[PDB]
């Protein structure tokens, strides 16, 4: 099984899109700049893995519908 939640970056472009992971926080941040380039919109989603959801397994699928998917995979204890 797998960890995965959900992000809204609707009003973004996949280029100001950024995903900067450690050794136990994701930390998504998107910012949508203006005609001149001015910051207008910005957010930052930063979650707190569990201990045993692995960091650097971290894939991340961007939808047509304007929601960004993250994932990773977990190996729980046996």
């Amino acid at each position: 099984d797998a960890y995965e939640f959900a992000v809204d970056v609707r009003d973004f472009s996949p280029e100001d899109i950024i995903v900067t992971t450690s050794n136990n926080h994701i930390e998504v941040r998107a910012e949508k700049l203006a005609a001149d380039g001015t910051v207008m919109n910005t957010f930052a989603h930063k979650s707190q893995l569990p201990e045993d959801v692995d960091p650097t397994s971290v894939t991340s699928a961007l939808r047509e519908d304007g929601s960004l998917t993250i994932r990773a995979r977990r190996h729980p204890h046996t």
